[PDB]
DNA sequence: ATAAAATCACCCGCACAGATTTTTTAAAACGCGCCACGGGATTTTTAAACCGGTATTTAACGGTGTATGAATCCCGTTTTATCTTCCTTTCACTTTCTTTCTCCAGT
């Protein structure tokens, strides 16, 4: 990411074909320890955002 | 008794780096609820396989001239095995305090 602007969003794709948005504005600071982004089931990981 | 060589505490102001100590804030959580979404049972439509044929487009092959992979030699980096240590602990000993038992001079 170059720089957080605007109120665009962010798309998420995992597998087993399940997707997500959600608004960039969330990401804009964030503290040493992240945030939880997203509610993977069993074994499902992110392939791309 | 004359010579050679050493060591430490505190007071007074001021500026700043580092170490606690509250105070605020964003994330995670719980309870309740409702409607967005996906399952199941019909209609509908279209993606791709199949027959042709033609017209290109690629890969295997035969010469030259390099760029790099394995081997060797080092030196900083991090792990692991290996020493010494100060507080906890009791404990037999020693010391020190408290009560008691006589002596004992005086009348």
């Amino acid at each position: 990411v170059t720089e957080f602007e605007e109120g665009v969003k962010v798309f998420m794709a995992t597998a087993n074909g399940t997707v997500k948005k959600t608004v960039l504005t969330e990401f804009n600071r964030l503290r040493t320890a992240g945030k939880v982004a997203i509610k993977l089931v069993d074994g499902d990981e992110l392939i791309g955002v």
